[PDB]
């Protein structure tokens, strides 16, 4: 069938959804291809190219909220941001272990240099709005991969596996979501007094 | 060599070190261990067996303040506990990665147990202790996979990941960390009214 890089992808997320990420090869992408291996290595070079095409297209098809709307309050776009970030990573099978290490690619560099101008445009050092934005991200990834991962007890440890349980991480997430920003907040308001 | 649990375990973190999670097997470590493949199987019966003995084998060796001191404010132990947690997972290579798709052992309930219940004696409700303690996990996890992988930029971004690779996630991981207990305090604090 049609191997433009769009085609190619699709197959290989359709991929990662059967076989997950350990189980993902190049030779079984030839496979659904309807291809010899020889022919898909001149559009992949191997598994390590076929994860860092995932990784990014992970993002640009399915994380929307990259942006602040239009006077929306810093804390509302890391909200927004999170749950964005979070879904993208749960949309496929291992979309987390797909996602760790790499970092963005060219093509969404203005939109994480936007997300970093916009945070010191609302009271941030670049710093504390980086590690506010990089908290949240460790944070959001951490919570998906113990999530998609997942996939005798004392009584304290029963219950809190059955809360665990319960959902798909969510309500854990949200919940701790919120934490996060307003404690970046008491951070953020204190500016040089002792907080 | 000697093929008690201690010893299987030994040279399986240190073969760990040598190769990664990907490329560690049971036939290396047979090879590093002076036996056959077979032998090794009697003692561990495969790759999945001897991953989850070693994530069980990182906390207990290496994770030391999984428990609060006499006295301990609950904000101090989250602190220590997240800073013992993270250490331990940066001690042995891809150790986040062999952290990951475990729950706590047997061995190890009772401590998860009085982790939770230290929480309720402290305002906590058990939820909420649990949304706390999974999200400073969370939050933990997702900061040394982040960091143990990644081992024409624009303006704001190229000095973002200078201050990000000037360091090992120390400084970013430790901001963000205070961030989230004093928003948990926030939360904790207000009981009832809006918050
Ligand atoms: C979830 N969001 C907060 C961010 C985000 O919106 C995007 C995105 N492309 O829209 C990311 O790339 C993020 O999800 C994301 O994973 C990156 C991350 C960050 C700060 O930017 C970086 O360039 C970068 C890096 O190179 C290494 C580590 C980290 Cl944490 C980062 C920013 C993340
Ligand atoms: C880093 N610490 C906050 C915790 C901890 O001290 C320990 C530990 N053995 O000492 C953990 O097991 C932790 O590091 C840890 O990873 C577990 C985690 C928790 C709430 O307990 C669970 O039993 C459990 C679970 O089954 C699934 C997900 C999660 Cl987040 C959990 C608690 C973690
Ligand atoms: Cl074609
Ligand atoms: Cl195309
Ligand atoms: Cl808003
Ligand atoms: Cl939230
Ligand atoms: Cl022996
Ligand atoms: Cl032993
Ligand atoms: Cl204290
Ligand atoms: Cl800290």
């Amino acid at each position: 069938s049609r191997l433009n890089r769009e085609s190619v992808i699709d197959a290989a997320l359709e991929l990662l959804n059967e076989t997950g990420i350990d189980g993902l090869t190049t030779r079984k992408l030839a496979q659904k291809l309807g291809i010899e291996q020889p022919t898909l290595y001149w559009h992949v070079k191997n598994k390590r190219a076929l994860l860092d095409a995932l990784a990014v297209e992970i993002l640009a098809r399915h994380h929307d909220y990259s942006l602040p709307a239009a006077g929306e309050s810093w804390q509302s776009f890391l909200r927004n941001n999170a749950m964005s970030f979070r879904r993208a990573l749960l949309r496929y099978r291992d979309g987390a272990k797909v996602h760790l290490g790499t970092r963005p690619d060219e093509k969404q560099y203005d939109t994480v240099e936007t997300q970093l101008r916009f945070m010191t445009e609302n009271g941030f050092s670049l710093r504390d709005g980086l590690y506010a934005i990089s908290a949240v991200s460790h944070f959001t990834l951490g919570a998906v991969l113990e999530q998609q991962e997942h996939t005798n007890l004392p009584p304290l440890l029963r219950e809190a596996l059955q809360i665990m349980d319960s959902d798909d991480g969510e309500q854990a997430f949200l919940h701790g979501l919120e934490s996060l920003i307003r404690g970046f907040e008491v951070q953020l308001t204190a500016l040089l007094q002792i907080v």
